[PDB]
C-alpha cells in the first residue's frame, strides 16, 4: 500500500525467480506471452543476468544460441523454441529451413540479425567466474575454447557481409534488426517499402498485448512482412540481398554497439591467449566502426545519424541512437563534451517531465515521440543498462552510477517491464521481460 | 577466492533461483537428489521461503499438501511426485493406496506424519500478502476459505488421535515423524524394537550421499523399516496403532511447535472471522499442549524430556529439544530464565568451539556428539529459522536478532546445505536444500 | 533533484554525524539551536542512538544525567548546559538552585520531570556491549555498578511520590513532564489554571521557530510559566505541590512507560545479580503501573484515559496516548485486539490522507486535530520508536516491522525533524533534532 | 565475539562520527593524538569523506587548507593548529613563520609540499553537490569561484617551480613531501644526507605510537629533520633550493597524481566556464607529466622508476609507486597490459599469503619488505582509493570494483588505521585517521 517497491534483496530474489521461471531448459524465452522463443540480444542480456546465479547455466544460453548460428556465421535473432506456436511471423512464415543453404540442422530460426552485444555477456560471466574459483574458471575458460571460433565467426560475418564497401557501418535489411522496430530512426525508410501482394497473415502480438496505443499499427506489419519476402525470394542469399532488398539502412547504433564489441572481444583473446590474427582483426574491426560512427556525427551537436542507403541520405531524428559515438568512442573532445550535453539536457535526461533521470528512447520535444509507444518514447532499462556500462567503460563512473542507480529504482515496483511510460513512469508492454530482470541483477551485484 | 562470501542480494537471488529451480509445477522437492519429492515440514518452509516471491505459488504448495491430506485429517510427510522413483522406502514399500482406508484419492503419501508448522507458513503468507493490495491480499484469503476446514481437520487428527489421553503431548509411532530421526532423542526407544524378518530391501539414500559420517548406519534403517510393517499389518488404522507398536514416544519438541501453531491459528481464525467454536478449540489445544510441555521439563534447568510411552521413562538427551518450552511458552519465570541460561552456556550457544553463535543438535559436550552426523550434532538453519521466529514471537527481539544474523552469516557460502558442521562451518549432507533457501529468503526481507 | 533521500548508508553517517556535532563534550543538546542543553528523555534516546558508536560516550551521557538527579530521586527534565542562554525559561525563571533543597549541587537543572525511559536506554547499551568484545561489556557492567543505586532511586522516587495513593499511574504537576506539552490531553486541565500576578518574559522558542503554527501560542505559554511560581512558592517540596498545584493530572502514557522501565530494569537487574529486595520493588512496580493503566481503559475499544486529579474527571481525547496499553500490556484479550483495530484503522495508521504508516499525534478526525501544530497531529518519529520497540517486546514483530519500516522512508530525507506533517509528510519544527538521529541509527542497526 | 565487523551502516555511521570528532571547527586532524593538525593531502580525503555529510562543511575544510597556501602557490604539507602541541617537528623547529618570504599570514605551516589530490575531493564534491539541488550547488560553485584562481596557483607552482626543466617530473626536496616518508624508494637518496651540526631533539610521535616496529628508526629522522635545516639556511627560497638541498629526487607517483589532478581540474574548468587559458595550461600539464612518467618506465614490465637528480640515477624499488603509469595512462598498450599483470600477481596482489586482495606498499617478496613497517609493507586505505577511483576513471570498472570491495572487507573492523598487517589483517599505526574514515565513507555510498 503506502510503499509498492521491493527491498534490493526483495527484488534480486523477485529477478532470479523470473529468470529461472522463464526457463526452458536449455533456452531462456525472452517473455513468457508476448515473446515465448530466444531472441538474440535478450539472450546475451539473459546471460548476463544469469551470471551471478549459475556461470553453468550462463555459458549454456549462449551455447544454445551459437548452436543456431547460421553456416556464413550470422546469429539469427530468433531461435524458435521445441513446438511453441503463439508468435509470428513463425517459422513456417520466414521458412529458412528449407530456403537458406547457410541455416542451422536442427533449430528453426529467423532469418535476420540482432545487434552483437554477446562479447559483452561474455566479458560479465568471465568476470564473475573469475570471483569464484577455479572450477568455476573452468567451464567459462572451456567455453571460450569452444565457441572462440563460433564468435570470431559472427563477428566476421558482420565486418564482411553487412559493411561490404569497409564504411564502417553496419547495414541492415529490415527494421527487426535494430532491435528498434518502430523507432522513428525507420519511419522515412519504411515509407519508401511499397508492397506487392504478400501471402495471407493473421497477427499473433496484438492478441496478448490488449493495448494499441503500446504497441505497432497494421500498416507496420505489411511493409514488415513484405520485406520477408523478398528475402525469400533470394533464399537469403548474401550476395543477392543488395540487389534486392527495399529496406537497406545502415544502423549507427548497432554500428556502435560492433565496435564495443569488438574491442572487448579483442581484449578476452588478448587474456585468454587465443590466436594474434583474430585479436589483430578486432582490433582492426573496433577502430574502424569507431570510425564509421564517427563519420555520421553531426559537426556541432555530435550527435550520429543513421544512413537510408536506398535513398542515400541522412536519417535525422532525435532518438537515443543519436548517442551512439558515446558508447565506443573516437569523438574529438570539443564534440564529445556537446553530445554529453544534449544527453544530458531538456530534450533528453534534462526534460522537466521526466520521473527518473533516464534515457527516453525518443526526446519528449520531438514531433515523433508517442509517451506509450515503445520506442517512440518510453524508456527501456535495457538501454540504461548498456549506456550505464559503457560509461562505465569510458571511464564516466558518476554517469554510469546515476544512470544504474535511477535504473534500480524505476524498477523497483518488480514489473521487470520491457520499457516505462517517460513522465508517469508506469509500467508498459510486456511484463516479465527476461532482459529487464538481467539488467536489475546484474545492478544489484 | 579471498571472500568466497555472497552480498545479501546475491545471495538472495540465488535462494529464489534455487527454489524455483526445485519446483515440479505444483511441488518443491525438499531436495533435487536426496529427497526428490514433497516433505510436509519442508513444504511449509517453502511456501514462506515462496511468500515473497508469490503469495500465488506459496498457496499452491500448501494446497498442493493438502489436497494429499488423510480423511481423518493427517497430513502424510512425503507426498510421492508422479513416477518419481530414487528415492526408498517408496510408495510400493509404504503401501497406503491399498491399505488405508484414510489414504487419499490420487495422491501417493507416505503412513506416518510430521511437525505441525503449517500455520506458522500461513501467518507468513498472510503478512505477505496484506504488504502487497488487494488482489495479492483476495488470493490468500480466498486461501483461507478453502483450507481453513481442512487445517482445523489437521490440528483435530493430532489433538484427537495422537493425544488420546488429553497429556498434551503428541504420541509418534516412527522417529520419522520427529523430523529428527536419527536424533540421540530416539536411541533408547529405537533399542527396544526388535524386528522380524522383514521384506528385502536395497537402500536408497546413501547411494547419492556417499559420506556415511554424515548419514544414518545399516542398523537403523532395518528398525525403521521394521516399524512400518507393524504400520502395515494393522493397515493404518488409528485405534489398532497403540496395541501394535513398537516405537511410541511422546515428542516435546513436536509438541511444543503443536501448541505455538494452534496458538497461531487461532489468532489468525480470529482475524478472518472463522467459527468461534474453532478458534476456542485451538486455543483450548495450545494451552493444552503448552501445558504438557511445561509437565516433562526438569525443575532445576527447565529442560524439556521426551517420554518413551512403553518403556515409561523419561528420555534424558542434551539435544535442542530441551528447548521446546521456550518456543511456546508456559514455564515459570525462575525456571525460564533457568533454560535460557542452559541455551547461551557453553553446553549449547556458547560453546567456546562453534563457529557461529547458533544452536547445535546436539550438544557439543554430551557423549552422543558426532560432529558431522545429521542430528546429532550439526547446527541446521531450518532449526535456527524456527527458534529465531519463535523467540520473536516471545518478545526476545535481541535474541532473536543474533539468530538470524549468524544463520545469515554461515549461509552466506550460498551451499543452502541442510546442515553444517558446528566447530567449522562446513556445508554438509545434502546441497541446494530447499527450506535453507526458504530461511535465508525470510530473513533477508 | 529526483530522488531527493539518501541510501541506508548515506542517512546512517549523517545521523551520527549531528549526534557528535550536537556533542557539546558530556551531553549532546536536544537541538542545536531551539533546545541547546540536555533534555531527559531525549538525553535516553540518544545514549541508544550513540550505543552503536560507543559506548564509552553513550554511558557517559546518562552519567551526566545523573548527576543531575535530586536528592529526592527525581530525574529533572532539563539539565542546563553551563554559561547556555538561548532558551527560556532558563535557569533564572526556575530559580531551584537556589529555593529547592533537593535540587544538585554541580549542575543547574529544571525543577520538573519526564518519561523515565531510561531503562531502556540502559537495556540497549547492554545488548549493543555484548556483541562488542570484553572491554566494552566492563565499561557497561561498570557504569551499572556505579548507576544502579540511581536508577532505583529514579524510579523509587516516581512510585512513591507521585504516585502517593498507590494507584498505579504517574500524577504530573505540568504538562511538560508529559513530553506532551501541547496535547489536546491537556486541554482541560489547562483551562482551569488561572495566571495571576505573573512576572514578565519574553520566549525565545518561537525566535527559532518562527512559524506561528508549529508552537503552542503565547496564552499557553503564560499557564506554562504560572504553574512554575506555583512550584517556587513552595520551593519544589513533594509535600506541598498536592496543596498548591493548579494542575494535577495522572498521565496514562508516562505510567504505561514506567510499568515497561520497571520490567526493563527488573530483568537487567537479574541479569546483572543486583540485589533481590530491588529486582522485586521494580516487578512489583510494574505490575502495579501496568494495573492502574488498564483501569483506565475505554470497556469497548480499550482506549486508556487520563484523570484529571483535581476535576475528579476522565479525560477523554484521540491522541496516540490513548495506545498506553498496548506498551505495557495488561488489556483483557478481546479489548486489546479492539485498541489494535483503532490504531490500525482510518482514525489513525489507516487513515486514508497520511503519507506514512504511522501513528499521528491526535487523531486527523478529532476536531482538536492540527497537521502542523506540535503535538496536536503531526507524526514523531521518536514515538513510532518507542511503538516498535515495545511492540517488538510484545512478540508483535510484523507490527514493529511495519512501524520500522515507515519512520525509516519518512527519515530518509535528512531532516531529523522532531515531527512531521502528517499528510505531505513536510518535516516541522526545529531541524537537527538529536533524539530522531538515534531513532534512526537504532533501526538502521 | 563471534563476528567483530560492523555492518554497512554501521560502519558508515562510525566514519562519520570520527570525521566529526576529529573535526576542531575549521579543519580536521590528521589523527586525534599523533597527527593532530590538518595535513595537505588528508584534507583533501577529509573533504572527501564530508561531501556526503555536508558540501558546505567540506568546502570549509578546503577553504582552511587554500587559507594557508604560500604567496607563491604552494600548498604546505601541515597547516597547524593554533596553540596545539604534542607533534614535532612544530611550528618553532620550522620556522616559516619568521624566515619564509612566501609563507602565509594568517596561518603556521611547515616549509614543504604533499601530492596534490585535492582536485579530486573538488571533483567529487562537485558531484555530491549535483545530486542534492540548488543551494548546496551554489554552495559548490561559490566555492569554484572564490578558489580557482588559488588552485591553479597551485598547479602552476608544482609546474613552475618543481619542474623548471620541464621533464614532466615533480623535483622533491623532502621525502616528507612523497607521502610515503619511509618507502624504500628513498633509502640510496636518504644514505646520502650528511646531518652536519643538528640542533638537539626529542620526538613525540613514537611517544604515542611506541612499537618500535611501526614508525621509522631514530637515524631516519635525523636524516628528516637534517634536510629542515638546508631549507631554513636558505629561507625557504625556491631559487637556492637546487643549489644546497642534500635530498633531490623526482617522484614518479607524485607525478602522475598531478597529471591525473590537471586533467581532473581542467574537465571542472570547462563544465564551470573558467578562463580559456587556464584549462588550455591544465590539459597541457596533464600530457607532460603523463609523458614524464611513461619516460621512466621499464620496457619489460612497464613499473617507472623514481629519479635520483643529484646521483642522476634511476631509482628501482618494489614498491607500489612503480604503478604510477595505470593512474594517469599513456603507456603503450602492451607494456600496461604487462603492468596490470605485475599488479595482479604473486609479487603484490596475487601474493599468496595476502589476508586481502589489495596492494601491499612495498611487494612481500622484496627484500626491503617489513610487515610492519608504515610504507615498507602494510596496506594503507588511502592507497587503495587512489587505485581504485583512478581504474574507475580508466574505465577498468571491474578491477576499481574489486579494491573497493576488498578495501571495505578490511575496513570493516572500525578501527579506522591508517595501514593494516598485510599478512594477519592487524591495525597498525594510529587508529582513528580521518582518510580512512573518508575513504569508507566515500566507498559507502
Ligand atoms: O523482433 C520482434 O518481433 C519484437 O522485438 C521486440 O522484442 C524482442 C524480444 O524482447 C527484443 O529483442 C526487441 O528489442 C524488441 O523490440
Ligand atoms: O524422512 C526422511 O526420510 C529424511 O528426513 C530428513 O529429510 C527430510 C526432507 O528434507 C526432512 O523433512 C527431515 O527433517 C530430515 O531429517
Ligand atoms: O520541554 C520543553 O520546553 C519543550 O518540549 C519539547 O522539546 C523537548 C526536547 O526535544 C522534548 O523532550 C519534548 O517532548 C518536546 O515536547
Ligand atoms: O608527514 C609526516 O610527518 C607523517 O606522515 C604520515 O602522516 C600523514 C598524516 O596522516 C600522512 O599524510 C603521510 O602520508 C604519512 O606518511
Amino acid at each position: 500500500p503506502h510503499d509498492p517497491s521491493f527491498t534490493p534483496t526483495q527484488l534480486a530474489a523477485r529477478a532470479a525467480y523470473l529468470l529461472r521461471g522463464n526457463d526452458l531448459g536449455t533456452m531462456t524465452t525472452a517473455a513468457p506471452l508476448l515473446y515465448p522463443h530466444m531472441w538474440s540480444w535478450d539472450a546475451a542480456f539473459v546471460a548476463i543476468g544469469l551470471a551471478p546465479l549459475s556461470v553453468e547455466r550462463a555459458v549454456v544460453e549462449l551455447d544454445t544460441l551459437l548452436s543456431a548460428q547460421w553456416r556464413n556465421g550470422m546469429i539469427p535473432h530468433i531461435v524458435f523454441a521445441n513446438g511453441v506456436d503463439g508468435y509470428f511471423p513463425g517459422p513456417a512464415r520466414w521458412a529458412t529451413a528449407t530456403l537458406a543453404d547457410n541455416a542451422p540442422r536442427n533449430r528453426l530460426t529467423s532469418g535476420i540479425t540482432q545487434p552483437p552485444v554477446h562479447a559483452i555477456a561474455v566479458q560479465r560471466i568471465l568476470e564473475h567466474a573469475r570471483t569464484r574459483g577455479r572450477s568455476t574458471r573452468a567451464v567459462a575458460e572451456a567455453f571460450l575454447d569452444r565457441r572462440w571460433g563460433d564468435l570470431m565467426r559472427w563477428h566476421r560475418w558482420l565486418a564482411e557481409c553487412r559493411d561490404r564497401n569497409e564504411r564502417g557501418r553496419i547495414t541492415l535489411y529490415h527494421g527487426w534488426e535494430s532491435g528498434m522496430d518502430n523507432s522513428p530512426r525507420w519511419d522515412s525508410a519504411y515509407a519508401n517499402v511499397v508492397p506487392g501482394k504478400l501471402p495471407e497473415y493473421q497477427r499473433a502480438d496484438n492478441v496478448i498485448i490488449t493495448d494499441p496505443s503500446q504497441r505497432p499499427s497494421d500498416g507496420e506489419y505489411d511493409r514488415y512482412l513484405w520485406l520477408l519476402e523478398e528475402m525469400k525470394a533470394v533464399r537469403y542469399d548474401d550476395e543477392r540481398l543488395p540487389s534486392v532488398m527495399s529496406f537497406q539502412v545502415e544502423d549507427v547504433f548497432f554500428s556502435a554497439i560492433f565496435s564495443v564489441a569488438c574491442q572487448v572481444l579483442a581484449e578476452i583473446g588478448e587474456d585468454y591467449k587465443r590466436p594474434h590474427a583474430d585479436v589483430k582483426d578486432l582490433y582492426l574491426w573496433a577502430e574502424r566502426f569507431r570510425a564509421g560512427v564517427v563519420e555520421t556525427t553531426d559537426q556541432r551537436t555530435g550527435a550520429a545519424r543513421d544512413f537510408d542507403v536506398l535513398a542515400e541520405k541522412w536519417l535525422v531524428t532525435e532518438t537515443a541512437a543519436q548517442f551512439a559515438p558515446l558508447l565506443c568512442g573516437g569523438l574529438p573532445h570539443d564534440r564529445e563534451r556537446a553530445l554529453l550535453k544534449l544527453l544530458e539536457g531538456p530534450r533528453f535526461c534534462g526534460h522537466p517531465d521526466l520521473k527518473y533521470g533516464l534515457i527516453p528512447s525518443t526526446s519528449p520535444v520531438s514531433r515523433d515521440f508517442r509517451p506509450r509507444e515503445y520506442w517512440r518514447g518510453p524508456v527501456w532499462p535495457v538501454l540504461t543498462w548498456l549506456f550505464s556500462w559503457c560509461f562505465a567503460r569510458r571511464g564516466w563512473a558518476e554517469r554510469a552510477r546515476l544512470l544504474r542507480q535511477e535504473g534500480l529504482r524505476q524498477a523497483s515496483d518488480g514489473s521487470f517491464a520491457a520499457y516505462y511510460e517517460p513522465f508517469t513512469g508506469e509500467p508498459l508492454g510486456s511484463m516479465q521481460q527476461s532482459w529487464t530482470a538481467a539488467a536489475v541483477l546484474d545492478w544489484l551485484g
